[PDB]
């Protein structure tokens, strides 16, 4: 069936809080409901939903960051923040179409490069970033200390 | 003493800089330092023995998300070098309380850092220095 990417907006906020909690599950019930708020009205955030059939089967997180980004050399850069496809939509393509809308939002944007990251352990999303044209730059151990 | 860099500090700063990141081309430490003069986001900081400089720090205040945190602004330690000369004395750790100082001026409740799972000094200073791992990733990199 025809498969849309669709920015989120007002109407499809329902539609991403249901899956982003299964991305996340845990992530605080109040945190989903702020952030999606942050989302619609930001210009450096934009998130987008996979729609086919009238119902929501996978989206993606984006930002514009100015902060450096590791194995970057321009600035802004168009970040892949989440991505989740359910279970029983996987392997048809649907987070190559959300990655090619966080790559047009991004380039409309004058964004030079798009960049993620994963953990070392998920070998299944590693897979994924490298099928869909990114490489490898760098790993690293991130550090906090409060303030 | 560790001083806020300023115009005069440009061309020793360099000189350090180039050692951390010897892959830098020479173009860009000289952009780099305009840009962290322009910008109220952005400072370094730089430990001086006799007038000369023998370590600095680049720190940002970073606004995007930071792995690892739950706040925002969080204060970024972006680079830190000491001359092997000038090491284990202490230098990194005041250079580290300068930048925590800038950060918390700009009201950020965390400070975070990163570096290469090689690096091993590097991850025993951090630790030493009262920082604690987060998480460790791979990024990735698509040219639009
Ligand atoms: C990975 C997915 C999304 C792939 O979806 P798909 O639709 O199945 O893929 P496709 O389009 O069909 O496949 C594309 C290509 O990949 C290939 N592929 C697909 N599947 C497989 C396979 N199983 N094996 C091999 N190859 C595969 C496929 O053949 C294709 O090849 P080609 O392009 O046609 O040539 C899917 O499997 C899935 O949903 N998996 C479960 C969830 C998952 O792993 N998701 C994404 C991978 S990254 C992990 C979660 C995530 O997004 N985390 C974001 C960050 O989360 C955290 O940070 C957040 C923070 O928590 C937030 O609070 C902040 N607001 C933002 C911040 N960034 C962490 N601190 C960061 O470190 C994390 O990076
Ligand atoms: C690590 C130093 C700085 C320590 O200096 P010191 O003065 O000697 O330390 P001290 O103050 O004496 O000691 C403090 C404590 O540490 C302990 N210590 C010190 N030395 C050792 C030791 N050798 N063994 C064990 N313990 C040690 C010591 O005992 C002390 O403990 P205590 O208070 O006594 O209990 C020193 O050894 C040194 O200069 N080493 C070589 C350089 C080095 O390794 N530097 C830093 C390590 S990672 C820190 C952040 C950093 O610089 N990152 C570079 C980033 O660079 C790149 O990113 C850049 C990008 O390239 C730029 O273009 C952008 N503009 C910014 C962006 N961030 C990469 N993409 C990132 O992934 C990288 O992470
Ligand atoms: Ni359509």
């Amino acid at each position: 069936s025809h498969m849309d990417i669709r920015q989120m907006n007002k109407t499809h906020l329902e539609h991403w809080r249901g899956l982003r909690k299964q991305l996340w599950p845990g992530h605080p019930d109040d945190a989903h409901l702020a952030d999606g708020e942050e989302i619609l009205q930001a210009d450096h955030l934009a998130s987008f939903i996979a729609m086919a059939d009238g119902v929501a089967i996978g989206f993606a997180d984006a930002s514009i960051r100015h902060d450096y980004v590791n194995g970057c050399d321009s600035s802004p850069v168009v970040f892949l923040e989440g991505i989740f496809v359910l279970p029983s939509f996987r392997q048809r393509g649907v987070a190559k179409q959300l990655i090619a809308a966080v790559q047009r939002w991004g380039t409309n944007k004058g964004c030079r490069e798009m960049a993620s990251d994963t953990s070392p352990e998920n070998t299944i999303s590693q897979k994924v970033h490298q099928a869909l044209g990114f490489e490898e730059t760098e790993r690293v151990i991130f550090y906090r200390k409060r303030c």
